[PDB]
């Protein structure tokens, strides 16, 4: 069959993906610019991620359509159009890792987050990561390429001029670079790091949620211990356990009343006044109902919002892996199994197309999972 037919389907699908990648991610950038509730450090990496996907539609996809034709070109110019998508994918990996690390700092040290993670430091990390993405993605342009050994038979059959090659990805970009350097070192290792960070985020959140329910249980159990105590020394022991727990959960008016009321009951318990200490300890229930339960449920609601936001960011990282892994796995078969027939052209186009679809998916995940984004999208679209 004429090459231009299956080429037309591939190119048409690519152009459709490019249109969707630009539109959805311009909408993400417009939402962050317009809404100050979306202007935080986490979303500055989201915007950098969206900028990379905009460039996938504007440059990488036109480059991919070009490289698929095998047109005659100077080898190093062919190398650039083949490698620029590697820059954008690397930038995405840095942004995804930074988002995960940012959410871990928020869940692990919320007391120092605003002092450690600032907009100025975020903007500098983003600039550094873009420079490193160019260095990693364009490493073949520094000499690790196949331009020294061109397929002159393919170039002559295409009528290419002197110094030109049939511009094809696997003819200019070495497979050992794509497998060992790009996939294993620069893609697989950071994704595995992302997985570990997310595991530590969800483990820390589960630990802090368990600690809240434990402190709540310890407060109410020691309440009953005081109620059914038989001597003043037992009430003293239980109150000492409540006071240490009250200060640990405090690390404002409700806790000042709570600790003060415990100190009251502990003073009577030291004097041997058991029924006076028990009666004073009963006043803690009034403080617990009016103040302590409100703090526990607000902290619980805040921790669950962080789990929800971390799940949304993990889905984004997972979809990046799902969309990009098939192409990388095919490269592994090409490189590691020279006795295996090369994957057919239609599967390569499908794997290339699938990797490009990742540039479309993030704006949907924000709209479906983040209310502030969804509402800002609606306002932008409606107006
Ligand atoms: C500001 C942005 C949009 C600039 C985009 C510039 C792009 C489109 C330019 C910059 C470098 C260019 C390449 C440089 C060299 C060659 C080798 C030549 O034999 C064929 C064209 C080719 C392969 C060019 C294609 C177009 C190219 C990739
Ligand atoms: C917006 C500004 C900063 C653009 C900076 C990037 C420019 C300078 C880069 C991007 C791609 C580059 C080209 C990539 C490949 C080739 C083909 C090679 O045989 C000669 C150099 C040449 C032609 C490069 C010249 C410099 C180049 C055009
Ligand atoms: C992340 C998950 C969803 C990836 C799915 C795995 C994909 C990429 C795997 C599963 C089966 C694999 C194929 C199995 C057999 C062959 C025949 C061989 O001659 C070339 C490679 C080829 C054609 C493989 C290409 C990669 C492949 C299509
Ligand atoms: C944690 C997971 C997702 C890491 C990614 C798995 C990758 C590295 C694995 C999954 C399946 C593997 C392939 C399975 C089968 C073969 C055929 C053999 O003749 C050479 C190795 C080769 C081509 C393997 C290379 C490595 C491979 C592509
Ligand atoms: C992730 C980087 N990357 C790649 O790794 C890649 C690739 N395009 C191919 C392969 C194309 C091909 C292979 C055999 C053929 O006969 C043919 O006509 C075309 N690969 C292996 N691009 C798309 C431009 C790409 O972005
Ligand atoms: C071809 C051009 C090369 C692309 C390099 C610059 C791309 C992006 C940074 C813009 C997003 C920064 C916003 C973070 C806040
Ligand atoms: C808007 C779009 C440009 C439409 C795509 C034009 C790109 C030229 C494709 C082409 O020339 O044919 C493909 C290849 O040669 C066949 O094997
Ligand atoms: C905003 C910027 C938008 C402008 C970008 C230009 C649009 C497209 C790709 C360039 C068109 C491809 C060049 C045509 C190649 C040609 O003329 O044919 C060569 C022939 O096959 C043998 O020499
Ligand atoms: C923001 C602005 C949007 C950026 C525009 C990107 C459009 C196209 C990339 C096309 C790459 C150049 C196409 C190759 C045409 C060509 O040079 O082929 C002629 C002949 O083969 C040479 O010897
Ligand atoms: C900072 C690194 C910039 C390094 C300068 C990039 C020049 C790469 C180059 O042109 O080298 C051609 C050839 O591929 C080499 O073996
Ligand atoms: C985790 C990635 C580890 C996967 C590394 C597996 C490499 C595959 C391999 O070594 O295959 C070579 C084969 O022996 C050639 O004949
Ligand atoms: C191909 C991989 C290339 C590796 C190059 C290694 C260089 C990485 C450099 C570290 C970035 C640190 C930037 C600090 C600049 C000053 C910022 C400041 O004022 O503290
Ligand atoms: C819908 C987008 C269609 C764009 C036209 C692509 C025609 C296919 C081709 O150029 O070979
Ligand atoms: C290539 C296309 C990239 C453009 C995408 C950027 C989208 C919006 C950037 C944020 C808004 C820019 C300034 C808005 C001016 C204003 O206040 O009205
Ligand atoms: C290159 C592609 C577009 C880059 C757009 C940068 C986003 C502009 C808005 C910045 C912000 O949301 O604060
Ligand atoms: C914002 C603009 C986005 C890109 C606009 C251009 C759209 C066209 C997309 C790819 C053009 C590929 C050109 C074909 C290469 C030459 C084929 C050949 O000479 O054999
Ligand atoms: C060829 C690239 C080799 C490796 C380059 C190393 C990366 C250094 C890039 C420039 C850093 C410029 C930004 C530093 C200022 C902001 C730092 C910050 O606020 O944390
Ligand atoms: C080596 C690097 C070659 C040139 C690449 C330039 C890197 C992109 C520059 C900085 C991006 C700024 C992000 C916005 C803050
Ligand atoms: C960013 C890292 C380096 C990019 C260097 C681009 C290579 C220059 C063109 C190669 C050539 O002239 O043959
Ligand atoms: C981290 C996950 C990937 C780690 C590296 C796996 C490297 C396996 C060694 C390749 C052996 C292939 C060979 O020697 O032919
Ligand atoms: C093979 C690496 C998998 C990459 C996905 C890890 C990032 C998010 C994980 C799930 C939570
Ligand atoms: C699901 C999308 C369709 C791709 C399905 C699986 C591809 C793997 C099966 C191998 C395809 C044929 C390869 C061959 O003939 O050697
Ligand atoms: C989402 C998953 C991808 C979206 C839809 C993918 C549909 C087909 C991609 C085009 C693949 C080209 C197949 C024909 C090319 C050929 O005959 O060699
Ligand atoms: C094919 C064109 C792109 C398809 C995108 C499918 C996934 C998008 C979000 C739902
Ligand atoms: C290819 C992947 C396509 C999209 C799957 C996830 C999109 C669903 C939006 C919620
Ligand atoms: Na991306």
């Amino acid at each position: 069959a004429p090459p231009i037919m299956g080429s037309s389907v591939y190119i048409t699908v690519e152009l459709a993906i490019a249109v969707l990648a630009i539109l959805g991610n311009v909408l993400v950038c417009w939402a962050v610019w317009l809404n100050s509730n979306l202007q935080n450090v986490t979303n500055y990496f989201v915007v950098s991620l969206a900028a990379a996907d905009i460039l996938v539609g504007v440059l990488a996809i036109p480059f991919a359509i070009t490289i698929s034709t095998g047109f005659c070109a100077a080898c190093h110019g062919c190398l650039f159009i083949a490698c620029f998508v590697l820059v954008l994918a690397q930038s995405s990996i840095f942004s995804l890792l930074a988002i995960a690390i940012d959410r871990y700092i928020a869940i692990a040290i919320p007391l120092r987050y605003n002092g450690l993670v600032t907009g100025t430091r975020a903007a500098g990390i983003i600039a550094i990561c873009w420079v490193l993405s160019f260095a990693i993605g364009l490493t073949p342009m520094l000499g690790w390429n196949n331009c020294g050994q061109p397929k002159e038979g393919k170039a002559h059959s295409q009528g290419c001029g002197e110094g030109q090659v049939a511009c094809l990805f696997e003819d200019v970009v070495p497979m050992n670079y794509m497998v060992y350097f790009n996939f294993f070192a620069c893609v697989l290792v950071p994704l595995l790091l992302m997985l570990g960070v997310y595991l530590r985020i969800f483990a820390a959140a589960r630990r802090q949620l368990a600690d809240l329910e434990d402190n709540w249980e310890t407060l109410n159990d020691n309440l009953k211990v005081i109620e059914k105590a038989d001597n003043a020394a037992q009430v003293k022991d239980a109150l000492t356990k409540m006071r240490a727990a009250a200060l640990d959960a405090q690390k404002r008016h409700g806790f000042d009343i709570l600790v003060g009321q415990i100190d009251d009951a502990l003073k009577l318990a030291n004097e041997g006044k058991v029924k006076e200490a028990q009666a004073a300890a009963e006043q803690l229930k009034t403080t617990r109902n009016a103040y302590i339960q409100k703090y526990l449920e607000r902290a619980r609601s805040t921790l669950q919002k962080e789990v929800h936001a971390a799940k949304s960011a993990a889905i984004i990282a997972g979809l990046f892996a799902l969309c990009w892994l098939p192409l990388h796995i095919i490269n592994c078969f090409t490189f590691f199994c020279p006795d295996c027939s090369h994957a057919p052209l239609w599967l390569m186009y499908l794997a290339i197309v699938l990797s490009h679809t990742n540039s479309v998916v993030n704006p949907f995940i924000y709209a479906y999972r983040i209310r502030e984004f969804r509402q800002t999208f609606r306002k932008i679209i409606r107006s």
